[PDB]
């Protein structure tokens, strides 16, 4: 359903874009752990609140944006293998690592990035306890991203993500649903962003 | 058709947003006026290449920016009125002038707005010259705007401006068409820029 359809959803494109960092992203804070008990915290001990969704992740490999299926968001893609998470997919060996010292990689047109840009998509299925859905704000958080992703939560739209190494964090109270909820995740190689970091080193 | 469509390009919505002032829009610079012959720029006289889309505009007014209907952009509504331009709404009547010297006039909820916003739509149609389409860039330029608009160009979707007092260039070399082009604009008195405004004067 639109909006969330892809087609819908990847144009107008964000990460060609300069201008927009991120769509739907709550502010960064210096992480709290929030753990209820008072003892917790003072002790440090792992919150209970607190959730990983790191574990085998359903992972599925496109050339283009464009390449990747619609139907995928609905339901995970049959031939699509299981990797790691947190991983990198040039490391899986999907995709050649490339790196380059001064350059970068794509071709220097900004904002514009090459047409076909590696995409892989991260499709999650994991199960939220029934006593968070009721009280309290759930949002999920990303460690660390490159170049830029797309999140969706139940076949649902959430939020779009703009910085690879800043943690981002997206609300997915108003998406969860009581038992499994399936999380796609769509990511891209090069960005708008991909221009303002030129470091060298693999990529 | 899609994206085009108002329910697709209104949602998500812009305005509401804190961070994203605009969509599509050239960066600002001093104008030029754009005049080939060198006299002329030494004297000053006006420039044939500038055009003024100002004169009696197609105007039509709703209540909040879902209301206004999407058939409209394809061809401007039968019962619209025509309203001089540049001209305040307000003014002529359509909505009553709201003044505070403190508050803003909507309720404080940043960055949400009240959701029934009074939203004008402003259809201009006019023909471009042969001579223009064939070479060069023509962008459209507005010198002011309030709060915030969306821009349609024969049916297509342009460009979003988020600032009322600064001018705003949007590139028309893509969707002009030889002979008459419809164009298709729309403003909403409340905006998530309007927040940063608070000055007090008749709004
Ligand atoms: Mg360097
Ligand atoms: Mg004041």
């Amino acid at each position: 359903m639109i909006t969330d359809s892809l087609a819908v959803v990847l144009q107008r494109r964000d990460w060609e874009n300069p201008g927009v960092t991120q769509l739907n992203r709550l502010a960064a804070h210096p992480p709290f752990a929030s753990w209820r008990n008072s003892e917790e915290a003072r002790t440090d001990r792992p919150s209970q609140q607190l959730r990983s969704l790191n574990g085998e992740w359903r992972f599925a490999w496109f050339p283009a944006p464009e390449a990747v299926p619609e139907s995928w968001l609905e339901c995970d893609l049959p031939e699509a293998d299981t990797v790691v998470v947190p991983s990198n997919w040039q490391m899986h060996g999907y995709d050649a690592p490339i790196y380059t010292n001064v350059t970068y990689p794509i071709t220097v047109n900004p904002p514009f990035v090459p047409t076909e840009n590696p995409t892989g998509c991260y499709s999650l299925t994991f199960n939220v306890d029934e006593s968070w859905l009721q009280e309290g704000q759930t949002r999920i958080i990303f460690d660390g991203v490159n170049s830029a992703f797309h999140l969706w939560c139940n076949g649902r739209w959430v939020g779009y993500g703009q910085d690879s190494r800043l943690p981002s964090e997206f609300d997915l109270s108003a998406f969860l649903r009581a038992g499994e909820n399936r999380l796609a995740v769509m990511v891209l190689r090069w960005s708008d962003g991909s221009y303002l970091e030129d470091q060298d080193m693999w990529r």
